[PDB]
């Protein structure tokens, strides 16, 4: 439930204005909670694959990483309201989401 939690407070900036998005979700969203759907590949190129609960709106986006997964999803749900996230010019293709 709600009532009665520890409270996990982890922060890195390992990466280079990546993690900006992370604290930018908690600062529009504060209180959030990621989770793993499911993991594939191998050990070494694993696939984390996040997900995310925003204005009723569910993200998610795997990585090379769980660090970066929970990062990526963050930038979709800003991109979605239309925010600021750092990134452009990368055409997905014939298909759209």
């Amino acid at each position: 439930g709600s009532s009665g939690s520890s409270g996990r407070k982890i922060l890195d900036s390992k990466a280079i204005d990546l993690m900006n998005a992370l604290m930018r979700l908690n600062q529009i969203r504060p209180g959030l909670q990621y989770k793993l759907l499911s993991q594939s590949g191998p050990v070494h190129a694993p696939v984390f694959t996040m997900s995310v609960d925003v204005d009723g709106t569910t993200y998610e986006a795997s990585g090379p990483s769980k660090k970066t997964a929970k990062l990526h999803v963050a930038v979709k749900v800003l991109q979605a309201m239309g925010y600021p996230t750092g990134f452009d010019a990368d055409i997905s293709g014939p298909s759209s989401g």
